[PDB]
């Protein structure tokens, strides 16, 4: 490998092998059906709300969400990188697609990019590929990337991808070397009901300022979610020449491109506008160069997708983020392609300038970076909607994250209390905006009935003064109809109104406890949030009462009377709307919520501590179960810098247990923290729940304890999720970290949005 040397691979880059077979992967460990897409995953290309793409470690484009909402696991055969070699003096030369594996369609093509010659790496918002094959003289590398750069609104929207290539000569003879992309049209793979392929054609551009692309399109100018463009496209550098080839057949044998590649790494220049029927057709761009002994020699590729309107299943269509700045009549990959092509070395820079004060921190192990910056991935690939307008049809522009794939669920704000931190500290405008959007479905009413698929009985959709649970489904109306969930009834639970509370004082003191404009806008909906959830302490002891019924975020796990989870974020959630009411000036509010404070702390301790740690709920049959998230109120006040909710002496004998138990005493310490244990150390088997590690409270149960000064414990409880997640002696979970696993390392509901919470380390 004498590539490695020619680019710059943080260590702490994510590595797996070219072909590298994984053995002992997990699985979905629930009877239901659920996705399992394999470990043959990577890094995804898009930004937020572009729709993205996810190209594995094998070199496929494969997981396909560009249909927002929607996970689409199938690798598109055509869509390569494929080399040319031949060393001067030699007959004939090799060609190869950069692939390890094979189709069917495009026979003639050389698949079965070998073993052990080459590596993946990832960092993202950057992944690189390594070529180092005993049949290839010259050694290659790409970096590819989109522009996802915190507090920047506008490149990390954008439908692009930018491929640089580095090739390498370590010989001692001339080689001649060919670098091909290879793209399909693309449009009809979804949202096209009939006639799918039929109109779409393929175009040469020419822009001698130099940049060749193709833009694969249709002659349709329908405003669907189907239609828009695909682009590729190379920039000329010094000694390379380029060649294209407008149209070849991927319904068919390839050998109209494959005979011109592997004769000497150069196509035909054959522009042909004709637009197709039935076939599949895909276009080609490709760099010729001579290496001599001892050459370097760099080139960017790039890749767009103008695909303007998402569709949702209840029927609403709305433009997408990045159609600000390039339009909306999806024409435009070219303008978006030229972009890249044009300025991927200054958006190199803005992203070693966002990763260098974590990166360059020697006191951080290389495993926590890897885990870091590679969790960041779901921001974008967890079927991001960002808005721009219905189609038809403001100063704002709506955004969705979603819970999972699995769980269809937009925003779920049980969930965002962990899966947050990304936003608040990277793009905090977006966060402000989800907030708001909160804020204005508090007082909402719905009083048409829904089936509750625990208990088959009905219930209201949404109870004004509630929260949602969450902002609607990609199957149904985002943003327009809330509360999608039906599992639960999430009109009773009693996290959301205290989470939601915390994460709008959380948003104030993480952007430097200046934006008072948005305490004012939100300010309405804190009090009627908690002066609801005061209405469900039905004992009088200043605490609203689980009821025996899943009834908040551990959708399984039953709490009955005051539980230690609710209890404590309520506690805080009081603190927090005290703190608001002395900001905003509003007495009677700072008045009432700290009475209320100071009566649900003391009964608080007295109901719930044990002289150990805090007992699981006052009610419940293993009611002295061990929670990790059993202070998770206090985690919070931490971070909102509210003080001590109970006292420092009891948070830390808690926080010390919930390390010696549900962590050293599960699988040794090395796969998180399990949610309940017994006291006699023996994992709380009460419900499925209680035998789960969730991987983003355990993120969260380790920034708690980094702040707390158990500095080797946080990282230790950490470690473990790493480990399953990325290491060779985990389960591979690599690009779709999973809600849960069990103690054999299976798993539920992967590509999950609270892991997310590991930034909450770096508060
Ligand atoms: O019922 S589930 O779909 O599995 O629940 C999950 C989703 C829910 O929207 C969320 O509130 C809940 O915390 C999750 C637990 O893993
Ligand atoms: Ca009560």
């Amino acid at each position: 490998d004498k590539i490695s040397h020619k680019i710059d691979i943080p260590d702490s880059a994510w590595t797996i092998g070219i072909g590298e077979k994984f053995k002992n992967a997990g699985h979905p460990n629930v009877k239901y059906p659920m996705i399992d897409d394999s470990y043959v995953q990577g890094a995804p290309l898009g930004g937020f709300g572009a729709g993205t793409i996810g190209r594995t470690y094998n070199g496929g484009f494969s997981r396909w969400h560009l249909e927002i909402g929607k996970n689409k696991y199938t690798t598109v055969y055509a869509n390569q990188f494929s080399v040319f070699q031949k060393v001067e003096g030699n007959k004939d030369g090799v060609a190869q697609v950069l692939y390890a594996g094979e189709p069917g369609y495009l026979s003639s093509w050389k698949w079965d990019y070998p073993k052990e010659s080459g590596m993946y790496y990832a960092l993202y918002p950057n992944s690189w590929y390594t070529y180092t094959n005993k049949d290839l003289p010259v050694q290659l590398a790409v970096k590819q990337f989109s522009p996802i750069i915190p507090y920047n609104y506008k490149e990390t929207s954008y439908p692009v991808a930018v491929f640089k290539w580095t090739a390498y000569n370590p010989t001692n003879k001339n080689v001649d070397v060919s670098i091909m992309f290879t793209w399909q049209n693309m449009i009809g793979f979804f949202g096209k009901q009939v006639n799918v392929n039929s109109g779409n054609f393929n175009k040469i551009i020419k822009d001698k300022s130099e940049i060749v692309a193709a833009v694969m399109g249709n002659i349709s100018n329908d405003n669907e979610e189907w239609n828009g463009e695909y682009s590729i496209g190379v920039k000329k550098v010094p000694g390379v020449d380029i060649s294209y080839k407008a149209k070849f057949v991927t319904t068919g044998d390839g050998s109209d491109l494959w005979h011109e590649f592997s004769k000497n790494g150069i196509l035909d220049n054959k522009d042909d506008e004709t637009p197709t029927k039935q076939d599949g057709i895909g276009s080609a761009i490709a760099v010729n160069f001579k290496l001599q002994p001892g050459q370097t020699i760099e080139v960017p590729f790039a890749l767009s997708w103008d695909l303007p309107i998402m569709k949702f299943g209840g029927g609403d269509k709305w433009y997408k983020m990045y159609t600000k700045y390039f339009g909306k009549n999806g024409k435009n990959s070219f303008a978006i392609l030229k972009e890249a092509l044009n300025n991927y070395q200054k958006w190199e820079k803005m992203i070693d300038d966002w990763q260098k004060p974590i990166l360059s921190n020697k006191s951080k192990p290389d495993w926590y970076k890897t885990a870091l910056f590679n969790e960041l991935y779901y921001l974008a690939d967890g079927g991001t909607a960002w808005e721009n307008g219905k189609v038809g049809e403001r100063t704002n522009n709506m955004f969705g994250l979603l819970e999972c794939f699995d769980y269809n669920y937009y925003e779920t704000l049980d969930v965002r209390f962990y899966g947050s931190f990304p936003l608040v500290m990277l793009w905090p405008d977006i966060e402000k905006q989800v907030m708001r959007q909160f804020a204005d479905t508090i007082n909402v009413q719905d009083s048409s009935e829904f089936k509750v698929g625990s208990n088959g009985a009905m219930a209201v959709k949404k109870v004004q003064g509630m929260i949602p649970h969450d902002l609607g489904s990609s199957y149904a109306l985002p943003w327009i109809k809330i509360n999608a969930y039906d599992w639960q009834n999430p009109n009773i639970w009693k996290d959301l109104n205290s989470k939601y509370v915390l994460l709008v004082y959380r948003d104030y003191v993480l952007t430097g406890k200046t934006d008072k404009e948005f305490l004012k806008y939100t300010w309405k909906s804190v009090k009627t949030a908690l002066d609801k959830l005061k209405e469900m302490d039905k004992d009088n002891d200043g605490i609203p009462d689980n009821e025996g019924i899943p009834d908040q975020t551990y959708d399984t796990w039953s709490m009955k009377g005051t539980s230690a989870y609710c209890g404590s974020l309520w506690l805080a959630a009081l603190k927090a709307a005290q703190e608001i009411g002395k900001v905003l000036k509003d007495n009677e509010a700072y008045i009432k919520y700290n009475e209320w404070y100071k009566i649900a702390q003391q009964n608080f301790e007295k109901e719930l501590w044990n002289g150990e740690y805090y007992n699981f709920d006052t009610e419940s049959d293993h009611k002295d179960s061990i929670m990790a998230d059993q202070l998770a109120g206090q985690w919070y006040a931490d971070i909102l810098r509210l003080g001590d909710i109970l006292p420092k002496d009891h948070v830390q004998k808690a926080l010390k247990k919930i390390y010696e138990f549900n962590v050293m005493k599960f699988e040794n310490g090395k796969m998180g923290a399990v949610n309940g244990m017994r006291p006699d150390g023996i994992v709380d088997e009460s419900d499925i729940q209680a035998q789960e590690v969730w991987t983003g409270v355990t993120y969260a149960l380790a920034s708690f304890m980094k702040y707390r000064g158990m500095t080797e414990e946080a990282y230790n409880t950490a470690y473990g999720v790493y480990k399953m997640t990325y290491d060779k002696s985990g389960k591979g979970y690599w690009f779709r970290t999973p809600e849960a696993w069990t103690k054999d390392g299976n798993y539920r509901a992967s590509m999950y949005m609270r892991p997310l919470s590991i930034w909450s380390m770096e508060v």
